[PDB]
Parts: structure tokens; sequence; C-alpha cells
């Protein structure tokens, strides 16, 4: 059963609308889950996104105006904790209170998060972490040279592949990852 992991689109505000190159391997009907981790800025992508899967699962980041989406989901696929966040967020550490709720995103053996918009997957002692980047490569504050990307995933089992599509230049080059848990 198949996942896509992507989000800080930033429709339309930070690009015009999804890398031709990126929609042309979103064909509906193929990914079951979709989780989003914000920032479409409008409803135009909710509904893109709603198209490609019907479980739709995103959560509001910095700025997004919609209420009805959770600041932190945990959602399970298949037999995956999977943790959810804008990755904003950034919670002061002497609220313990708030630390506290904290131990249910870290309690989980995926952890997505993003806002970086520099992508980043990988493992650590048995937990998978992933930043699917800006599938619209996107810019922040901070730099403008960023590749965009999102990612796949292949859950089955107790094993995860990641596909991580970025779009460099002209090609579109696939970094595949094993993630499995003991
Ligand atoms: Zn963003
Ligand atoms: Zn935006
Ligand atoms: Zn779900
Ligand atoms: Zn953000």
């Amino acid at each position: 059963m198949l996942v896509l992991v992507l989000g800080d689109l930033h429709i339309p505000h930070r690009c015009n609308s999804l890398p031709a190159k990126f929609k042309k391997l979103l064909v509906p009907g193929k990914i079951q889950h979709i989780l989003c981790t914000g920032n479409l800025c409008t409803k135009e992508s909710y509904d893109y996104l709603k198209t490609l899967a019907g479980d739709v699962h995103i959560v509001r980041g910095d700025f997004d105006e919609n209420l009805n989406y959770p600041e932190q989901k945990v959602v399970t696929v298949g037999q995956f904790k999977i943790g959810l966040i804008h990755g904003h967020q950034v919670i002061p550490w002497g609220d313990m209170a708030s630390l506290a709720l904290l131990q249910r995103q870290f309690d989980v053996d995926i952890l997505i998060s993003g806002h970086t918009h520099k992508f980043e997957a990988f493992e650590h002692e048995n937990k998978f972490y992933i930043n699917p980047g800006s599938a619209t490569g996107a810019y922040n504050a901070l730099e403008t040279n960023i590749i965009p990307s999102f990612v796949l995933m292949d859950i089955q089992a107790s094993t995860v592949v990641t596909y991580v599509y970025q779009l460099i230049g002209d090609d579109v080059k696939v970094e595949r990852i094993e993630y499995k848990k003991s």
C-alpha cells in the first residue's frame, strides 16, 4: 500500500502550480494515502490532492488559514505509526506540558515534518525520519536554490521503501531507501 508524502507547496504564492514534470507521476488511483505537511495555501491544491487519493491527511502549518487541519496527526498505515507535523512549531523547551504531548509525536516509527523545504530522509534507532521538502521547490526566508521534491512510500509488512523524487534541472532523479523495522 502506497503513500504520497509531500507538502510545502505554497500555491499560489511561492510558485504558480506544481512542476509539470511532477504532476506527470501523480496519477489518480495509484496512491492509497496522502500525508501532507501543510502549506498548500489554497483550496485549489487540497482538491488536486483529493483527486490522487481519497485518504488525505493534512496538518496545519505556519499561517495555514484552515482550522479543521490538526496541528499534529499520528496516522497508522499498515503496522507503521507515522507522525506528521508541519514542522515550524518549534516547541519552547521549558514548557514541560507542551513537551509531554510530544512524546506522542516521538513515539512513532516514521516521523514526517516539513517547513524547512530542504528535503531529508533517514533511519535512526529503528525509526524513520522524513522531510519531503517542497513539492513545488518553493523558496523560504533563507535561500532560493531549492530542489522540488516529494516522497512516495511503499509500505508492506514491516518494510518501507521510500522514493524521493526531486527535480534537478531537466531530469527527475529518484533516490530509493529501504527502511526496515525490526
Ligand atoms: Zn513552506
Ligand atoms: Zn504560502
Ligand atoms: Zn489514513
Ligand atoms: Zn512552513
